[PDB]
This record gives C-alpha cells, structure tokens and sequence, in this order.
C-alpha cells in the first residue's frame, strides 16, 4: 500500500543485543499459577503490583506500558510517542487508580462490598480498551508492530481482571449469567486479538524480508519475528490456558523461542534460516521439543582457533543436550586447541559477551550462568564486547558458521522465558 505514511522512515526489525521485555514477571508469576506465588496475596493485589511496580517508601519505577514506551521510541516518531503518552497517562492510569480503590474495599469491606466497582472496572475500563493500541491491517501495518508490546500488555491486564472474576465468583457473589459475560468477553476478547497478532506477525515475516539485503536479512526477519514472538505470542499462550480453563489461576510452560541478532560477518547458513519458515528451524539454534519443554543444553564444549595475529579466536563448539544428541557447531580443523568443557548441572545461560574482530572472526564468546559459573571461548585481540541477552529469557540455543575457515566467522544466540519449574522462584 503505496501512500503518505509518516512512520515508516525509522522501520527497523532488528532486534537489540540487550533486549527488553518489561512484561517477564507478568509472564512468569501468572505462568507458575498465582496461588503457587509464595507470599503472594489475593490475585487482584499481585496483577496490580506486577504492572505498576512499587517498592514501600522511595523508588517511583515506570509501569510496563511505560517502560514499553521507552522502547518503542526507537522506532516511531515523537508524535507516536506523545500519542502514547496520552493513552498512558489517561486511560492506564485511571485503570491503575480503580484497581488500587478495588483493592482497598477487597482489604477493608471484603469482595462482596467491591463487586460493583469490580463490574465497573470491567464495564467502563477494561472492555475496549485494547483498541487504544490496535491499527487496520492493511498491508501498510508497521505502526501496528511497532506498538504492539503496548497491546498486547493492555489485553494481559484486561484477560487477567475479566478471569480473576472467575476465580472470586462465589467471594463477589456472581451469577451464573455474570459469569458467562466474563468468559464470552475473555473469549471475544482472545479471538479477535488473537487473530489480529497472528496476521501482524505474518505481514512482518514479509515486510522485513522485502525491505531486507543479504548482509542484513538475519537480523530483519528473525528480528520481527522475535519482537512477535516477545511481545505477541508468548502473551497469547498465557491468555489461551485462561480462556481454555475459565480462571486466572493456571500452569503454562513457554516452550516459545526468540532470537538474538547475530555478530559477525554476513552467512548464507545463516540466511537460510531466515528465509525458510520458522517451523523449520533446527538444532543448535533452536532446540527440539522434548516431551512437554524444550531439549535442554547439558554440556557444553570449545575448541580455540589457530592463532592469527598472535591471538586464538573462537574455533568451534559442541553442545551436549539431555536427550543425548551432541551437535558440533563448527567443524574441526587441524590447529583446533584449548579444549574445554563444561557442564551446566542444572544451571542456565543467562547472558553471552561476543567480540568480533577482523579477519572475519568471532574472537570470544563468554558464557554466564546462573550458577555465577562463566565459560570463555577465545581471546579479546582489543575490542568491544557485545552482549547478547533479553530481559526475563535464557539462551536456549545458538548457532555459528566458520563460513568455509578455521575459525567461527558469525556468531547468535535463542531465547526461552524463564521457568520457576526447572530453575526456582
């Protein structure tokens, strides 16, 4: 759709290195199931306080949408943003103060008492109020993607409230028929979204592509498809489990994958990934499902590189995963040395540090664990480090190409939400 279109000179699909995702304990704390949460109150009480973060006495923290909002910048103009902050500042905020009064009365009268400012909310707050962050899917949908963490943490709040109705129907004291409004409106309310985020995230499958190069097309397509992913489908899976149960208060493991941008130079491996179907991508980078999760990564091994100029890069590496398959990333070469290994024994990898570096070559990969255990592949020969991590995920997989060399040349890593089930609350 050729057109005046005011936004579109700051589309970018890369996603960032260090990459945000204010909405991970959302994800996670309702994920775990909110009576599991140990010290956790009433749901109502724990939903407010994971979107309008709050610690007793000092630090005023920006909310989720805000925190959103300070991302997005990069990627629309300062008329989008004030647009934004209008929304913020009216509509969020007076959801925030009438959740904050609903506790109140729950506290001091008890959940009966709160009932009709409890449909209140729902009647005159929350119903609508994803179409404040909604556009037309009309081929021409950039501004859609672009705010789309925004709606998508807006349907989050609108799915959780509706179900927590639920959950509290004989506490409230719900008819039957209040009920079935509840679960028709979290029903509509997920088809449609649902839907709508389905379709954005296919047109940017294409976007990104179209407007990609060989150089960068990696970090476009596998970029929107991350941000959709981040900021779409792993908030879709959580609403699926409460319209499929009829209650807030549900179990959901993330089996969705994310993807770094990559570092290093420009790979046809690469490029293949990017242009095939994201069902299809394999091991190492993304990891096969394994009954009810994903394979994890046990182990862990390295080669250095031959030294060039005075400085062993990284040479290749081998990943060990706990249905027993062993994948080399990198094949072996003659003057392969420094042999490493290392076993994760339960922990995960929170975060890499990369440094590139001529000639054509990844000169060190650092692993993080959780353990506080760190790996390090290759030497620094005197240049930046790189961090590649997303905010509440581990790095479930990754990929290299030696691109036809003795050394690896192009360097990236997979993301997975964080699980309370495999690694603790």
């Amino acid at each position: 759709l050729t057109e005046f279109n005011p936004n579109n000179a700051r589309k970018s699909y890369l996603f960032d290195n260090y990459e945000v995702d204010p909405n991970y304990a959302f994800k996670a704390m309702v994920s775990f199931g909110l009576s599991n949460i140990p010290y956790a109150g009433g749901f109502l009480s724990t939903l407010w306080n994971i979107f309008w973060p709050n610690t007793p006495n000092e630090p005023d923290i920006e909310n989720i949408w805000e925190q959103l909002r300070d991302r997005i910048q990069d990627l629309v103009d300062e008329s989008i943003i004030d647009a934004i902050n209008g929304i913020l500042d009216s509509k969020i905020k007076e959801t925030r103060d009438k959740i904050q009064d609903i506790n109140e009365t729950i506290e001091n009268f008890g959940y009966a008492a709160a009932k009709d400012d409890y449909i209140g909310l729902v009647t005159h707050y929350l119903i609508g109020l994803e179409e404040n962050f909604k556009r037309e899917l009309d081929g021409d949908e950039w501004l859609g993607y672009a705010i789309l963490p925004l709606l998508a943490t807006t349907v989050s709040l609108q799915i959780t409230y509706m179900a927590c109705g639920l959950d509290y129907k004989d506490e409230f004291g719900f008819t039957d028929s209040d009920v079935h409004k509840l679960t028709r409106n979290i029903d509509k309310l997920y088809d449609d979204v649902s839907s709508y985020i389905t379709e954005l995230a296919a047109w940017a499958d294409n976007d990104s592509y179209n407007n990609a190069n060989q150089d960068n097309v990696y970090d476009e397509v596998m970029g929107a498809r991350s941000w959709c992913t981040v900021h779409g489908f792993e908030h879709m899976l959580i609403w699926q489990k409460i319209k499929e149960l009829k209650k807030v208060d549900v179990f959901v493991h993330s089996n969705l994958i994310s993807y770094s941008p990559a570092v290093g130079f420009p790979s046809g491996n690469f490029n293949y990934i990017a242009t095939g179907t994201e069902d299809e991508i394999p091991q190492p980078l993304k990891p096969n499902m394994f009954g009810e999760r994903r394979n994890r990564i046990v182990k862990i091994e390295s080669w250095n590189s031959i030294e060039i100029h005075y400085y062993n890069r990284v040479g290749r590496l081998k990943l060990t995963y706990e249905n027993g398959e062993v994948v080399e990333l990198g094949k072996a070469h003659k003057y392969d040395e420094h042999y490493q290994s290392i076993e994760l024994n339960g922990a995960y990898i929170k975060y890499v540090d990369v440094i590139a570096n001529g000639p054509e070559a990844i000169d060190r990969i650092v692993f993080h664990f959780s353990d506080d255990r760190t790996f390090v592949v290759g030497e620094n020969s005197g240049k930046p480090s790189v961090r590649l991590q997303l905010e509440g995920h581990f790095i479930c997989g990754m990929l290299a190409d030696q691109e036809g060399s003795d050394k690896v040349a192009a360097f990236s890593v997979a993301y997975e939400l964080f699980h309370p089930d495999e690694f603790g609350t």
